[PDB]
């Protein structure tokens, strides 16, 4: 039979320039301080064009832990970055693509992904695309407040 | 006539291995939401064994901005991070040192500042230990603070 694929779009202004905010979003290293959502961010090794780091998240509500790989291509001079699962799990594949845009006052992050869930996957493509906003929205709030805050050089 | 020059000497000890603290404390990216005291950390050329960077302080409680380029030289190999200033400032000279020990449950961070205040500089070395120590103390505890929330991988 046939079936719809799933997607996410979610977006936030920061309130801070083109550089920070890339430089910021782009450093894994402090990933799991900028992401309530991961525990852990490391790469593992530079593919040259991008590089592959693995990501595990901290429990949700419920207790569950997710872990997997993903191939990520950063594009400065574009404004944009783009990345993809490569591993075996629910995710029969997905990916992302996020784009940095110059606003009044500040840069509008659009985070975009794109997927589909395995049959029989705890999560289908429903509940997951449910669960992805959620995480997304606070991460995109979240890394809003920090780099807002670093922005600020007074007082 | 004669004088002694001055120096600070702080320790925290962070609950965290080597790897994370090195990595995050070597992380300048992020120095402006690690250091309360940091406006602007920017790496401005990497002299091959080191690297040269400006800062410039957020302004302390009488209002003074601080602004300087330094040259340092961090090596994990030894866990040790050396550093000097190199503008025409009020310092005669300064140079930093920093260790990490490890010890149950953690990691020692101690920092060293080695210098001398120029004739007529509006502090002199009384002063300036006693704002460098102020300064360098509620930096390592927000570092510390940071690294080990970041470090919790549960709920």
């Amino acid at each position: 039979g046939s079936h719809m694929a799933a997607r996410t779009d979610n977006s936030i202004v920061v309130n801070a320039p083109f550089e920070l905010v890339w430089d910021v979003t782009n450093d894994i290293e402090a990933w799991p301080e900028l992401f309530s959502e991961y525990a852990e961010a490391e790469i593992l090794r530079q593919d040259g064009d991008g590089f592959d780091f693995r990501l595990k998240t901290r429990p949700d509500a419920n207790g569950r832990v997710w872990e997997w790989v993903s191939h990520r291509v950063p594009d400065k001079g574009s404004r944009t970055v783009r990345a993809h699962r490569v591993e075996t799990g629910p995710f029969a594949y997905m990916n992302l693509h996020w784009t940095y845009r110059a606003v009044a006052g500040g840069t509008e992050m659009r985070w975009v992904q794109e997927f589909d869930m395995k049959p029989g996957a705890p999560f289908d493509n429903a509940h997951m695309t449910a669960h992805l906003n959620t995480t997304t929205r606070a991460n995109m709030e979240r890394i809003k407040k920090i780099i807002e805050d670093r922005h600020r050089e007074g007082q």
